């Protein structure tokens, strides 16, 4: 078994509008790359935590205080799901 790394498609829309809004992609990227190589658990800052809901079965870190990164991590699989504000992501 070897975890995968995935991206949603709504992730990569995300991803282009946050740079249009210019957002600091250099701070997603970071955080990104914590998952990607699998350098767990998430520093505190993240505020990183489990969802519910809709979202049951992904989680949430904060990259700034209103950017979320939404994202699923199981043993098979890291998926990036969504990034933007926490009105856009839960309203």
């Amino acid at each position: 078994i070897q975890r995968d790394i995935e991206y949603s498609g709504q992730y990569s829309k995300d991803v282009k509008l946050a740079q249009k809004r210019h957002k600091d992609m250099n701070k997603l990227k970071y955080l990104m790359t914590l998952l990607i190589n699998n350098t767990l658990p998430l520093p505190a800052v993240y505020k990183d935590h489990p969802l519910q809901g809709s979202w049951k079965g992904y989680r949430d870190a904060h990259v700034e205080p209103d950017w979320i990164l939404i994202y699923k991590l199981t043993d098979k699989l890291l998926r990036f799901e969504r990034t933007g504000t926490q009105a856009a992501l839960f309203g």
